[PDB]
C-alpha cells in the first residue's frame, strides 16, 4: 500500500527447494536476500509464488510446498502457516475470518480462517477438474469476488461472496493469465494465446477490459499470433495499465488504441516479471537470466531512466510490496 | 479497527462553544476528558459530530465550526484541518487524495483532497437548496457512495464515484438519520418520523433493509407514531444491527420481525449515540441525560452485562474506534 518496502519471490528450480524471498528498500536502495531463511532457520521452500501484505503481516504462497507462510513485514519472522493446499496460486482476503486461496490442479478454490489458519470450506468452480482445473489472480467488486482460470481454461468466474458460490463466469480468449481492477471498476485481464502445439489451442492473444459492476465486456484488444502476454498490472492510481509482451507496454486506462510505442524495447533482457510503485510509478522488472544463478532487478522512473540494478534470488518472478 | 481505544465525541451546547472529544481505554476503564484541548491548547468548537479514524490519524468533524481536524490519535496533536465547509456532518474517504464530506444547510456535498487539505470540488444533489439541504452518513457498495438525506429530506442518493455525481435516489419515510451496510451488503437506515409541528412533517418511522447492489428496499419495519429513532449502527461481523428508540434495540441482520423485547431498557434519560466494540461486541451508549448536564457513557457486554459507566463532556453523541 505505501510504496516503502519491495518483497521478491525467487522461484528457485521447480523440485529443487531453493525459492527464497527478497526485500528491496527504495529509499535507500538496498535489497537483502534470503531473508525468511535468515529470519526463520527454514528454507522458504519450493517455487515461491505470490505474496500479499494486510495490516503488517505479509501472507507468501509456496506453490509447491502446499503452503502460504503468515510472516512479520518488519522482522520476516513466521507467524503461522496453511498447509494441506493442492497447488495454491493466490490469497485474498474477504474479511479477517475469510480468505480464498486459488489452486492449479484443482477445482476447488479453498477457502480459510486466517486467524486459525484453517481451511474451513471450498468453492467448486463449475466445468472444472482436478486434472486440468485452475485459478489464479482475484480481484473484489462490492460483494463479488472475480477470479481468472488460466492453465488450459478460458473464462473469468464470478463468486458471491455471501454464499461462497460462483454465480456466473465470462468466456473470454483461452488462458486469461492475470486480473486487475482499475480506477474506474474496470478489470483488465489479458491472455496468452495458448502455444504452438498445445493441447488446449493456439490462437491470437487479447487485452480485455470488463466493467466490473455489470461483468461485460468492454473492449478487446487483439495481438498477433504467437505472442505470450503475462502479468497485466496497474499503478497505483489505477490508471495506468502495464503488462508484458516482449516488451514491456503500458497505456492510460482510458485509452481506445493500444501504443504502437513500448516502455520497454525488448533487446537483450527477457523479461521475467514486473511490478509498478504505488507510491511513484517506479517501474521494475525481473531478469531470470540463465534460470541458476541470481537474478536480477532493474528499476526504472516512471519515464524510463534506469535508476537502480539489484540482485535477488533464483528466478525472481512475483513482487509485493508493503 | 483494533478496539482497543474509543473517542467520544461530545456536541456541548449548540451555538456555545463547548464541544469537547474524549478518548477511553476499555482495557483501563480510564477515561480522558478535552483531550483535544489538553493537546492543542485550543477548543475543538461547536458540535463535534464525527470522527473517523484511518492510518493512525482521526479526522473529527466539528459541524458549526465549519471544519474538520485530523489529529494524531496517539498524542491527539493537530496536524492538519479542512475549513470553509458550510456545516460537515460526515466524511467518507473514497481514496487518500479523495474524500467527500457531507453537510446539513448545503445542496452540495464537498469533495476534498485529504493530502492537501483543500477543497477540490463539489456533488450536486438534486431537488435540494441551501435552505432546507441535508446530506448525512455514508456507504460504499463498489464504485457508489450511498448516502442519507436527513433534515427536511426523505431520500436516500447514490453517488457514482467515478463521475462525482448522483446517479439515482430512492424515496424513503420522512428523515432517515443514519445508514449501516451489513455482511450481506444490504444497507439500513431508520427513520425519526419528524416530529409533531414539524415544518416538513410527521409520520410513523420505520427501519428499512435495502439490498446495496441493486439499490432496492426489501424490508420496512415500521414503529409507532411518535416514535423518533435513530443511530442505526452494527457489530464488527455486521450481522447484528442495533438502534435507538428510547430503549436501545437489536436484532440479528437475519431477522424478518422486529424482536418485541430491547436490548437496554428506557431510563427516562436521553439514549444519544451508540457504538459496539468491533474487538468483543460490548456495546456502548452514550447517554446525554438531559441535553444540559455532563453526559455518561454505559458500557454493557454483549449479553447485557454492565462492565463500566463513565462521566464524558456535554451531550455525548457520537464514537469512534482506534
Ligand atoms: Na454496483
Ligand atoms: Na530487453
Ligand atoms: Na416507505
Ligand atoms: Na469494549
Ligand atoms: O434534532
Amino acid at each position: 500500500a505505501t510504496g516503502d518496502g519491495l518483497f521478491i519471490m525467487n522461484e528457485g528450480n521447480f523440485q529443487y527447494g531453493n525459492a527464497t524471498l527478497s526485500y528491496y528498500d527504495p529509499e535507500t536502495k538496498k535489497v537483502e536476500n534470503e531473508i525468511f531463511y535468515r529470519a526463520n532457520a527454514m528454507k522458504l521452500g519450493d517455487v515461491a509464488q505470490s505474496m500479499i501484505v494486510r495490516d503488517t503481516i505479509g501472507w507468501v504462497v509456496v506453490n509447491n510446498s502446499h503452503v502460504i507462510f503468515a510472516i512479520s513485514t518488519n522482522t520476516f519472522k513466521e507467524v503461522g502457516r496453511i498447509t494441506g493446499l493442492t497447488s495454491p496460486r493466490y490469497i485474498h482476503f474477504i474479511s479477517d475470518e475469510k480468505a480464498y486461496i486459488t489452486q492449479i490442479w484443482d477445482y476447488r478454490i479453498f477457502i480459510v480462517n486466517p486467524k486459525t489458519y484453517q481451511i474451513t470450506g471450498y468453492i467448486e468452480c463449475p466445468d472444472m477438474t482436478m486434472e486440468t482445473g485452475s485459478t489464479e489472480q482475484m480481484v473484489q467488486y462490492g460483494k463479488y469476488v472475480y477470479v481468472n482460470c488460466w492453465s488450459y481454461q478460458n473464462r473469468i468466474l464470478k463468486i458471491d461472496t455471501t454464499t461462497d458460490k460462483v454465480v456466473d463466469q465470462l468466456t473470454v480468449g483461452i488462458q486469461p493469465t492475470s486480473l486487475v481492477m482499475d480506477k474506474n471498476f474496470k478489470m483488465w485481464t489479458i491472455t496468452d494465446g495458448g502455444y504452438k502445439g498445445s493441447p488446449y489451442g493456439y490462437e491470437e492473444p487479447s487485452l480485455y477490459r470488463i466493467d466490473a459492476e455489470t461483468f461485460k465486456i468492454e473492449k478487446q484488444f487483439k495481438f498477433q499470433l504467437g505472442d505470450a502476454p503475462s502479468e497485466v498490472q496497474l499503478n497505483g492510481a489505477g490508471d495506468e495499465l502495464y503488462w508484458i509482451n516482449k516488451d514491456i507496454w503500458r497505456m492510460s486506462v482510458d485509452e481506445e488504441r493500444v501504443p504502437v510505442r513500448p516502455f520497454l524495447k525488448y533487446r537483450d533482457t527477457k523479461y521475467y516479471g514486473l511490478t509498478v510503485s504505488p507510491k511513484n510509478g517506479d517501474v521494475y522488472v525481473a531478469d531470470a537470466i540463465d534460470y541458476q544463478q541470481q537474478g536480477m532487478i532493474y528499476r526504472y522512473t516512471e519515464d524510463g531512466e534506469l535508476v537502480d540494478e539489484f540482485y535477488v534470488g533464483i528466478i525472481p518472478g512475483a513482487f509485493c510490496w508493503k
